[PDB]
């Protein structure tokens, strides 16, 4: 459910989150949104996603932003 992105490299379009029960999950574009929401995601801070079975084990599903829309401020 909830937990901490420790990684997320577009290149590799694959990221890593630490559960707060030490349960790991796999990051893809499948499983978020939208493309564009991938510049949206904030690194070394909180996030949000769904638990998600699939063959491998591990994996998040609808990835979600609840962090301010605009960081900036003007």
């Amino acid at each position: 459910m909830k937990g901490k992105v420790v990684s997320y490299l577009a290149a590799k379009k694959y990221g890593f989150i630490q559960g707060d029960d030490g349960e790991s999950y796999f990051l893809h574009f499948s499983e978020l949104l939208d493309k564009k929401d991938e510049g949206k995601l904030v690194k070394g801070s909180m996030v949000h996603f769904d638990p998600t079975p699939t063959p491998k084990g591990l994996a998040a599903k609808a990835i979600s932003l609840p962090l301010e829309h605009h960081h900036h401020h003007h």
